[PDB]
DNA sequence: CACTCTACCGATAAGCAGAGCTACCTCTCGAT
């Protein structure tokens, strides 16, 4: 696409049935500076959902 | 001086109980 050079390999290429998955980075992407502790221990939580 | 007859510490298993069982991560759901 850059040069409209042909390839000098050939392709394979057609249609083939595809799953999006469960699986999204933005429901996974998680950083922490600072945050929550637990009370017994004073240490992070645990998970994403709280920080 | 040839006998048993019992108090020893070996060396046996011998039976047992417990101690341990990859790393990190996600989410939902129920009970207190």
């Amino acid at each position: 696409g850059h040069t409209g050079k042909k390839l000098m390999a050939q392709v394979f290429f057609g249609p083939t049935y595809y799953q999006r998955l469960r699986h999204m980075v933005d429901d996974k992407i998680h950083a922490r500076a600072r945050g929550p502790v637990q009370v017994l221990t004073r240490q992070p939580v645990e998970g994403r959902s709280r920080d």
